[PDB]
């Protein structure tokens, strides 16, 4: 019907809820996702650059650190040509790879970092503290960068930090928008579709995903579950601009050719449908 662009997805959603097919649908996606080479991730010299041995970027889509003796970072370039959307999905940096993370942000001309995890979750560190929390500058001498906190905007479910990234050697500075969603549990879902959508709209409204910036850097802990959920919702909502009925299963499988394991639970998949539907209604 005319005023209901979400109609076909909403009909799918109710159909999958009624037949309780979220778990089998999720298994279909897992079964139909195919492996791709990830040899560089497994080189012995990169062992301490990977947070999890199980989560590796594919060789054909890894982001390379330029002008580096070792060019490896656990980060994947995920692009969806039909949507003209590109993202870098990456793990939460380790203490020894925070310098590589900022070098990547600089070289890729990234304007926004979307962080979907807490530093500490369930008595485990999921990500190093890679930006400063007070007025003291954080120095990454390995790669020649310093980060300063410029401002902090704390809301109920997320915080926005404005960071000043400076190339120490060149003297150039750039302001990075650090969008920190703080109420999304590991392997879980956000507090509500509404709270997630306000966060996503804030990222969109900022201008940080404009084509004249490099791709935004999206991360959680491993960079696949929450990062993949966030990416799928934004991408599908962009695809909906063209007015065709969209196949969410296929969009996700296509995204999974760029980075393994995007969306980690049947409930994250179900949340994805819900946020696309409620997001289309909001718009
Ligand atoms: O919703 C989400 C979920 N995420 C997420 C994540 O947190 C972790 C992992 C992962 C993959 N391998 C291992 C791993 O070997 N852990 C070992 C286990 C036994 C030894 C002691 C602790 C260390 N952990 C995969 C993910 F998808 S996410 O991608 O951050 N977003």
């Amino acid at each position: 019907p005319l005023g209901s662009p979400w109609g076909s997805i909403e009909r799918e959603f109710e159909e999958l809820d009624t037949q309780r097919r979220w778990q089998p649908l999720y298994l279909e996606i897992r079964n139909e996702s195919h492996d791709y080479p990830h040899r560089v991730a497994k080189f012995p010299e990169n062992r301490n650059r990977n947070r999890y041995r199980d989560v590796s970027p594919y060789d054909h889509s890894r982001v390379k650190l330029q002008n580096a003796e070792n060019d490896y970072i656990n980060a994947s370039l995920v692009d969806i040509e039909e949507a003209q959307r590109s993202y870098i999905l990456t793990q939460g940096p380790l203490p020894n790879t925070c310098c590589h993370f900022w070098l990547m942000v600089w070289q890729q001309k990234t304007k926004a970092v979307v962080m979907l995890n807490r530093i500490v979750e369930k008595e485990s560190v999921k990500c190093a503290q890679y930006w400063p929390t007070d007025d003291q500058e954080m120095l990454f001498k390995e790669t020649g960068f310093s980060v300063k906190l410029l401002s902090e905007d704390v809301k109920s479910y997320y915080t926005v930090h404005l960071l000043q990234l400076e190339n120490i050697n060149s003297g150039e500075t750039r302001t990075i928008s650090h969008f920190h969603y703080t109420t999304w549990p590991d392997f879980g879902v956000p507090e509500s579709p509404a709270s997630f959508l306000n966060f996503l709209f804030k990222v969109r409204e900022s201008g940080s995903l404009n084509p004249d910036h490099g791709p935004a850097v999206i991360h959680c802990s491993a960079g696949i579950g929450r990062s993949g959920t966030f990416s799928l919702v934004d991408t599908c909502l962009v695809l909906m601009e063209k007015g065709d009925d969209i196949n969410i299963k296929q969009v996700l499988l296509n995204m999974r050719k760029y980075r393994m394991g995007l969306i980690q639970t049947p409930d994250q998949l179900r949340f994805s449908y819900m946020a696309i539907i409620e997001g289309a209604k909001c718009i």
